């Protein structure tokens, strides 16, 4: 790949959307409210592990729910695909991230591990002997994946376990319809653990870029994942990862993705890099306005879309 | 590509699942139940226009909803993708073919012109002075894209139109709400007549090559659709082109695709071939058996997925 065309895709996209107005921070928990809306980075990390950026790209943001591809990944290795698809599922629910009406029109089914009650039921499939190993495991394949630095934001995890009272019905609703692995106030507090930890764009960029390479992080030259366990990942993410909008996404940008709270939008590019964004304003559907836009822009810029041969 | 790689992989596909047992024939008129039941083919047509075969090939079925491809595909041509993404829409429903709890929970929005109501809705949106050339012209591409024998089945098209009164409903739902853009009944119409024409698995398979090599017939030579509108066809196929099982597809298989209640199956490997099986027998969600199991052979033994790098 050409350092220079790359480096100029992320300073174009920048420059193109970095103040781009619109949208508004999350804003349940004081810690996203108070994140300077300004903020704006773009980034391409390599399967060959070469690094370019433009912003704010070392400014840890909290995860949020993309936490949900890590933890999938991590069931992924432990229970395979065909457990997954049974006891999670790999369909997109038409319907919110909290929505509970999906839930009850598919039996108490959460159809994908990319909403809310699936990333749920994901993390309560995960292998663990009890409540802090659940979460030793599911933070240390975030670590092995995006970067070491990767860690539990103290405020951001006691802001959210105060307010998650919408995802404590979840779990429970989970629990009483049998899509659900463990103790039902377990699985939501892990869940809520996964979500808080802060992370930048650049290591936002390695998670994309350790599944761009078939599971090995380029950046560490480590195989966290089993190459056959990838496609799977990238499918959930084409059918849910930006919530109502992954059709609009597929249809617009072509590459699979996944969008948090915290204003980051990871990409990826089967085969050859991650790309990923950040900036907290958020659309309607929860996903960052300029990140969409930065990330779409350096994916056309370089002519990258799964749908085109 | 390797000749030999792709006709072993058809006649593999053929052997292993034929005469697998499962599902039912569509029954809801007398021209699909009467099909026989134990007919099968699958087929590849690659981009350079070589074909592969094996089993019942020449066999013409319904073309039924895989239908909705060529109709989106001639409207992506006349109106553009920002018109198909504002008029119909681009995400999947989360729910049954003709749903109206769909329509109803995004105020009238079918969501994708590839469940019935965005289906109705696209047919209304093609350039048409009248009923005959809105049918003329869909018959037409249908013909450029797939081949020239494509017509339309007097017979299946009378039972269609005359046991078609849920459509007939839905029609009326998009007309009151602003998501039709012609007369109810001449869209209704045109979509049953377009559900009624007859192909072979060949021909299903070229449809997909077409769209493989970028909207050039490869057996014809000629362009049908720009280059540039294939990716938003193959998005939206991706998203609902299997109805609710569109996300299983994409996790097991990688590959955009289409089903109809004739049996067909059609899946599109960018660049590359399309692939295509028939068997009558359908699932609970209107997929065929076999159809699936044959296609999904294929492209597993080939390594085709466009999740994989």
């Amino acid at each position: 790949l050409d350092a220079n065309k790359l480096q100029q895709a992320v300073d174009q996209a920048y420059t193109q959307f970095h103040s781009l107005n619109g949208g508004q921070n999350a804003d349940y928990i004081p810690f996203l409210a108070n994140v300077p809306g300004q903020l704006a980075a773009v980034a391409i990390v390599t399967c060959d592990g070469n690094v370019y950026s433009a912003g704010d790209s070392d400014y840890r943001f909290a995860l949020e729910s993309i936490s949900k591809v890590c933890t999938l990944a991590l069931a992924l290795e432990d229970v395979g695909p065909q457990a997954v698809q049974d006891k999670i599922g790999a369909d997109p629910t038409g319907l919110p991230f909290n929505s509970v009406i999906a839930l009850e029109l598919h039996g108490g089914k959460p159809l994908s591990p990319l909403v809310n009650a699936g990333a749920i039921a994901t993390t309560s499939l995960i292998n663990a002997e009890n409540v802090e190993q659940r979460w030793q495991r599911i933070l240390h394949i975030q670590q092995q994946l995006a970067g070491e630095q990767v860690a539990l934001s103290d405020e951001v995890n006691q802001s959210e376990q105060t307010t998650n009272f919408h995802n404590r019905a979840i779990a429970w609703l989970l629990y009483s319809a049998g899509y659900l692995y463990c103790d039902a106030m377990e699985a939501c507090d892990v869940y809520t653990r996964q979500c808080s930890t802060l992370l930048n764009t650049i290591e936002l960029a390695t998670l994309g870029a350790t599944l761009a390479a078939g599971g090995v992080n380029p950046l560490t030259h480590k195989r966290v994942l089993q190459a056959d366990n990838v496609p799977y990942i990238l499918a959930e993410m084409m059918m849910e990862g930006l919530y109502g909008r992954s059709g609009d996404w597929a249809y617009r940008v072509g590459l699979p993705g996944k969008s948090g709270v915290g204003g980051g939008i990871l990409a990826v590019v089967p085969g050859v890099m991650g790309i990923a964004a950040f900036s907290p304003p958020l659309d309607e559907d929860g996903n960052s306005v300029r990140g969409q836009k930065m990330v779409a822009s350096v994916a056309k810029q370089l002519g990258y879309n799964v749908f085109k041969g």
